[PDB]
């Protein structure tokens, strides 16, 4: 593999159609989907030259951790769905690779478990309705060693996703919810409907202030709210004590015509002003996207689908090759660009340009 | 049907070529037409999280009235060309949902039959050559029940349709004016002549800034001028006494090469500052568009031609189920985007993007 | 036929294939051919509603003479390649439809012959390496009743016509520059050469503002600067005594890259504050495409290519129905934007789109 | 051939796949060598006319020589992979044809060869790990008569060839670095790996503002940066001594994502305020192109790939035809802008438009 767009042409001849269309999918008309690969595409770099390079470091540190890249495994719900080894496969290589992995409040092995892999992981965090119950989940992931709680705080209910609506997409019998007992919603399957969305509905209660409060209260982890895009509430993350924020459109998957991260990143950056890390989401796939999103910014990214892209592949071996090709373009990326640390790639200036 | 789209196919399949012309094309080279898609596609978005959703509602007042969606059926002549019940499918359908429905001029079922229906009706409004013709259809809407006058201004003269010509396209002989004897001319057959076209420049007078106090003098029902584009004839529509206007280049098929209505809207709601409704048209395909217009400032939206999709697909069952297509996804757009009331939704801000 | 674009199919269909490219093609890769299409197609007009539109006219007043539209034909060489009566046919069409025809100094039927034809014409000028026979074609042009000077300025030598080359293009013996003896240089025929453009080298003197004065000094006639594009130049024009310039890059058949004259327009207008007669040319294809060039400013427009179709498709009675339809568009266009004359479309505003 | 199009579609038809996707490729996914051509194609000149054009010229004064166009060949390795008499054919006909010729550090004949075909050439460095074998390199080009020193800044290594990657790509045993003994690295073959990457990675150091400090100390020759993209960096090159810099993003083959050289021209050309001559480089391919870089406020520009197409055609022969028909199409140009120098070209004004 030479590039990501390798492992996407690799994961859609293994996967079945209908669980490549729940990973590929967004919302509505895709808008946003792919609005986000516009956006980084309209970004271009200007590079410094000249600059020594004898120690270039892609290392960050990151909720009193150091990575070994701007870069942590976004939070992808069931991935049980690509591989059988799930979210184990993809922890352990992301613990090789030195990279953050986000575990999910929906994950499908059990959140213990996967903590169990090592890596220092963070734990992302949907409100349910019953609160009692996402509280004692970061009340287990804290016990269980993780690091950072990732708050999602887009998905007030799912977003309408036409691909698993037409396709009737419903969760397969051995894949469940593993941090629960979340009923037999997602599994049942009805026609025109998403099996997963009408779970999400019956299951999610939509977060508030008060909600990020009630977390904020309950551990002394950094509280990182994830689906961040208008710079007041970045503004207000920061004031309700906020570690961090992930500037984010959720891939696509949710807001429709939600206007892409990347676009909101720079300003983010200047009203936060230092006060929180600010990461950012949604489409990146190569290294010089890394830089990108650097460039504007941001802390750290995440990446979702090529993970799962690696995952289906080739499982943990998939992953790792994943990481290592990403961590090789990241340092490439830098260097050419006359960056011998990710602080510099932050100092670097972008220009739009077109198509 | 999971979206708009799903409409249009169904639509297409059951037609006949010429009708299906009618109601999809625009005047000239169809550059205004396809222009009301591109600047909905070009918004974004920018949602607010972690706001209350515990009780969202779509509703609206507008002229007087709760409206269940801030959406109205767009006025839109000859109903039976798409179905045999024509009008009073759409309006018992409208009537259900909650939703007002605009009664034309060139209604093929009467103006006094439609509104009997019920639903609190609007009355679209044609200036013809003899002026005591129109008062008089202004009075006998005001006498049936309808609750605004929708006083078309952008149609001197009907704009030049070339499908229409090419199709030597001429209304069907059980297709008729009913609030008229509107004559033969519509039913012509002419070789490169749109029968409805001669006809109208026949039957239309041009409307003037007098036209409008002519009707504003002879009712008291809120004017809504539609057909608005120009900042300052949005001012003077304010100073004419109007209730409301409708930002519009009449889905393209009047004046090619007019500017998009939602390319005006946000500088026209600045310049009225609260002095009326201020309505758009034009390409609205989603509950996501009409989450679009409002944010940049939009009272309410028309819908034209996906209406009659639904209508010619499968009759009033058919706008039924667009309607609670629409309504599911405003409510769904509303919610991701942190709004719990339509004005909330108007406090979003929007960003252009590319493409 | 009910676009101009109907025009352009019919003659393809009949012209021989190096005529028909002689006729559509543009210098180098065509850049500034398709620009001036871009350029017009991205400008929205915004439209008036509620005027008085009881006697709408077309008409304009320009150097001393009624016109029936704000439009003229645009000189193009050679007619005859296009149909047997050429100039004749074009002229007699011109005249009775009241719009003004430029003959050209490289007509196929001499001057006087088509000025004989009446309809007040105005005369081409390019200024020839012996400056005495391009003053005495100025003087046969004004003895013949022509009433205007557009001298062309935008052509020191012919540009780079690949498709010319390419296709070894030479003037067939029955086509000859009827105002001259011009030599045998643009009927050689020599592989990978356009003959008329090494016959342009050879013949034409580049002018300069001392040819300018030369002419203005020889006629009481108002000389039109063609082929204008910097502001300082037609502030220039202005100061040198010009009663017109036509803003244009030639159809980008000159200098390849050069700006479309439609998107300097309003710049222009601005700069030289009423002080001689604006034009434009490039791409106008129908009455909303004058309508966009009055809105930006211009006193009228050029057409060029679209006559030359009409003539190869029918001769006479081709361009008579080109000038019918573009009539008939024009006032269409106008009326539908709020406008009784061609005064208030120039006070038209206009908006920027996308493709 | 009329345009250097023909070159290409005549270089790809001979040379071998591998060899043309070595010269045709970029790095990463090729947004910056599409960008180049893209930023080209949005820049449109403003001509002038009325000029006086009785002495066109094309030449410049560059570096304490006159050379006939504003352009050299670029530095392009490896000359012998295109036809068998690789740098000698190029040089031959760059001296020609009066055009500066750049040889190249990892030149396949040695410097001294190419530089005794006359001509005045240029010599292009790369920084090596062993420093001295850099520093007698340019000691060697200036024994030899070379003219200046153009050192190439952005290569520290080399960018990521995927078409170079996914073929396996090494070269011929029959090409080797003529100036070195470079070692076995550039020929060996192994699988999804570029053996010319591994080799530079082995070969080159990074070099710094040290390193230009060291090269202007040991030479009377003007130096050149090649590769500055940064207003700083421009600004530091003049502070550095700079005689001139090349403002390029290495046509689209180092950092994947670098802004074009074309985009940052005109802000350098500010910066510099005549401190050090500016050239550009990046899909100059016509005199149009070169046009458009002069009125951008460029000296001269680079071409590389059109002249290895001309190079792999038709060998010395076809270098001499692509570089008579780049000076027609300057002069071309130049004269239908009004400018009968290079310095007028740099005067003119430009516009940017739509694809
Ligand atoms: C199949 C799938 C499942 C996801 N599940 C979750 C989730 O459970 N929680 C969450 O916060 N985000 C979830 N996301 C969103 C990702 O964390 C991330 O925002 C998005 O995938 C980033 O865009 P990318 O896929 O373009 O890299 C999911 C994304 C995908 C594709
Ligand atoms: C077939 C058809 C007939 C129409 N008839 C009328 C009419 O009689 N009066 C009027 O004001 N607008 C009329 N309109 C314009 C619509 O009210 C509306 O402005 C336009 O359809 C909105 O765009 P949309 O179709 O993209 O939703 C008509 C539109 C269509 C497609
Ligand atoms: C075949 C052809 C011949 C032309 N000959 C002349 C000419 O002799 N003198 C001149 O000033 N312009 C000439 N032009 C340019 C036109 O006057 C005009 O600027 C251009 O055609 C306008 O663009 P349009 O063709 O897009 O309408 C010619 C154009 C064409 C296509
Ligand atoms: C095959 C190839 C080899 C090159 N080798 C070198 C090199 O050795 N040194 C250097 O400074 N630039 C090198 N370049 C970059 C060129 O000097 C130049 O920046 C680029 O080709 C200009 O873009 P153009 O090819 O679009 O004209 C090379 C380019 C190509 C295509
Ligand atoms: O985007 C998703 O699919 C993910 O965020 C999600 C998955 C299942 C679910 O119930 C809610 C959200
Ligand atoms: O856009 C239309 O077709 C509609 O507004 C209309 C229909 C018939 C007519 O005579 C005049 C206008
Ligand atoms: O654009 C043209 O072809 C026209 O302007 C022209 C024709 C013949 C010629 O010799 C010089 C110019
Ligand atoms: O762009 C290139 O290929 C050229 O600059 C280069 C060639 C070989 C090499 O080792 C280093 C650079």
């Amino acid at each position: 593999y030479v590039s990501l767009a390798d492992l996407e042409r690799a994961a859609r001849d293994v996967l079945p159609g209908e669980i490549f269309d729940f990973l590929a999918g967004g919302s509505g008309t895709e808008a946003s989907l792919v609005a986000n690969r516009t956006a980084l595409e309209r970004v271009f770099v200007i590079p410094r030259m000249l600059r020594d390079l004898t120690d270039v470091t892609t290392e960050i540190d990151i909720f009193g951790r150091r990575a070994a890249l701007p870069m942590a495994v976004a939070p992808v719900a069931y991935q049980r769905l690509f591989h059988p080894e799930g979210e184990l496969a993809v922890a352990r290589a992301a613990r090789d690779a030195g990279v953050p992995y986000t575990i999910c409040t929906l994950s499908s092995v059990s959140l213990e478990e996967i903590a169990a892999v090592g890596g220092r992981p963070w734990f992302q965090l949907y409100w349910l309705r019953d609160e009692k119950r996402s509280l004692d989940l970061v009340r287990r992931a804290e016990d269980a060693g993780c690091e950072a709680i990732v708050f999602t705080v887009d998905v007030p209910w799912m977003g309408r996703r036409l691909r698993d609506m037409r396709n009737g997409f419903a969760l397969p019998e051995w894949v469940t919810a593993a941090n629960f007992d979340a009923g037999t919603a997602a599994h049942r399957r009805t026609q025109g409907v998403s099996a997963v969305a009408d779970h999400t509905a019956r299951e999610f209660a939509p977060a508030t202030w008060e909600s990020v409060e009630a977390v904020r209260a309950h551990t002394d982890l950094p509280v990182v709210l994830k689906g961040i895009l208008a710079v007041e509430d970045a503004r207000r993350a920061v004031d309700a004590g906020a570690g961090g924020i992930v500037v984010s459109n959720h891939g696509g998957r949710q807001l429709d015509g939600a206007v892409p991260g990347i676009e909101m990143l720079g300003e983010i950056v200047a009203a936060v002003s230092g006060g929180c890390e600010v990461l950012v989401d949604g489409g990146i796939r190569s290294g010089g996207d890394v830089l990108k999103a650097t460039a504007l910014g941001a802390s750290a990214v995440l990446v979702g689908r090529p993970v799962m892209w690696a995952l289906a592949a080739a499982g943990q071996d998939g992953v790792r090759q994943l990481l290592e090709l990403l961590a090789e373009e990241v340092r490439d990326a830098m260097g050419l660009a006359g960056c011998e640390s990710v602080g510099a790639a932050r100092r670097l200036n972008t220009k739009l340009g077109v198509v």
